[PDB]
């Protein structure tokens, strides 16, 4: 058979997977650490500027992303046990010390803002028990010696971790910089953060591509439905999230129906991008509400 | 039995081994990729001012260090499986990119010189190919779930692999800068790869003595004997793979005899750091002759954040 993506190549170079390199060197020009960063201002707005509902927006949305982000995260330093190139090595390796950089980033905030505490029993909430139990089983096989399972898990690995699960507490603690100009360290960090998820789901997306280029047949009924099903079942987990996020009251800089479209859009965004046919079909009216969230983070990046 | 280094920890924090973010920390402060470093000047001072003779040094030490380089090395993003801590995953995935780094920034040299061919036909240069069977030894227990085992593995990894196979043809690389002037680009690719290779080592060596104060049983007189053995060996191997680089004769700005005893010297080194006891004995005016390579790599990182 033709050499393919699963196939091990000894030659370092020329790579059969070249682009591999457009997404290092945008993780190479993006390269940040939390060390760069003081939240004395932050930690001051926080608790004399900022009312009770949002303390417990900032709080939950920055407990919610620390779930996923200081935890061990092996997938992407695992990738060349499925695609044994040397530039996916590459690539696994480039992504996985960036999740050290983001563990030890939100492991400070934790610490700084004062909620060791509760991240410590966060699985004493009901709604995060819900997004682990849905997350732990849905990405059951990014650990499967079986190919197709595999490429399964990194479709849904590309979509929830790097995009679905994260975003929408991203967008929350940008809205408090820029409509009413408060926690703008913690803001650099979300975008410097948003920067490199979105390199990683862009990431997978490339290697998604490829197998489908690779192995057309890999894309059948039966597993197209299975990924939008899944995914699908995703929206409730996240959208009870909000609820936990605001169980304080709806705050002033950003409201969670507009967040749910905004997490429905970018979605169908990236079903886009791999070929498989669009779940919600967000109007235009609707997901403009939050259009502003990529000039946001393009300014606090700077 | 109490909590080992070999024991998984699932809470990130507190670590129990704090003082990885120390090499993690100089990693990230001396971050650095090729990409913005032009060579035209270098390869105008090999082609227009260079001897054969130093030519010739020149293009087998850099064959010889991406011999080591311009590969997939694993072993780092893989300690984790066998120290089942969230800051060792931290410190073996912050020194893995670091290697995809240094493998892209030594495949550009090879292109940029002209030495694709002779890399890619490398393995028919007798010493090299003796080096590969002697690392391969060195390599052949990194997957070993036998905690002992796999210690010596780390052991041989660190003060072979990245204190010492390289650091010979770094020497040569810098004495060209330092001496004539001459390869300063490759020179502030070398200085910056031996940074990083240092605090690879320096990062092993921490490990190796944690062990230690954990399993003290693991350093009797068998386990110390091969070690020594071993690393004896190493030398015989590096000493001829200098015969090959020095092939065309000897250079100006740097000795083969000064070079053997940099090595041994730097192996004694990082013995005391563990506990073993030195093999070579290195007089003092000998290991003097390359006293310079630390501060020259010194000089050669300074301000580069814009080159880096
Ligand atoms: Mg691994
Ligand atoms: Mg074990
Ligand atoms: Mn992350
Ligand atoms: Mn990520
Ligand atoms: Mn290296
Ligand atoms: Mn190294």
């Amino acid at each position: 058979g033709a050499m393919s993506i699963f196939d091990k190549r000894v030659n370092y170079k020329p790579f059969e997977y070249p682009e591999v390199l457009q997404f290092t060197e945008a993780i190479n020009k993006a390269y940040w650490v939390h060390t760069e960063v003081d939240f004395t201002a932050d930690t001051q707005d926080f608790h004399a500027h900022l009312s009770l509902a949002e303390k417990t927006a900032v709080k939950n949305s920055l407990l919610a992303i620390a779930q996923i982000e200081v935890a061990v995260k092996s997938f992407w330093g695992n990738i060349y046990e499925h695609f044994p190139k040397p530039e996916f090595n590459g690539l696994g390796s480039t992504f996985a010390e960036c999740e050290f950089r983001h563990s030890e980033a939100y492991s400070r905030l934790l610490e700084v803002l004062g909620y060791n505490d509760e991240f410590e029993k966060l699985l004493d909430v009901p709604v995060i028990r819900r997004r682990v139990d849905y997350l732990s089983n849905v990405l059951k096989d990014t650990k499967s010696q079986d190919n197709r399972k595999y490429m399964v898990s990194l479709i849904l690995f590309s979509i929830l971790i790097e995009n679905v699960s994260l975003f929408s507490q991203f967008a929350i603690l940008l809205s408090f910089t820029r409509f009413k100009g408060y926690m703008k360290n913690v803001s650099n960090i979300i975008a410097w953060t948003s920067i490199d998820e979105q390199i990683h789901a862009n990431g997978g997306i490339y290697i998604i591509n490829k197998i489908r280029e690779e192995f057309p047949d890999y894309f059948d009924e039966e597993t197209l439905a299975l990924v939008r099903e899944t995914v699908k079942d995703s929206i409730a987990v996240e959208s009870d999230i909000l609820d936990w996020i605001f169980e304080e009251g709806e705050i002033e800089s950003i409201k969670k129906g507009d967040l749910v479209n905004f997490m429905k859009f970018r979605i169908d965004e990236s079903l886009k991008q791999i070929n498989i046919p669009v779940i919600f079909d967000v109007k235009v009216e609707d997901y403009k509400a939050l259009a502003w969230f990529e000039e946001e983070v393009f300014a606090n990046s700077l």
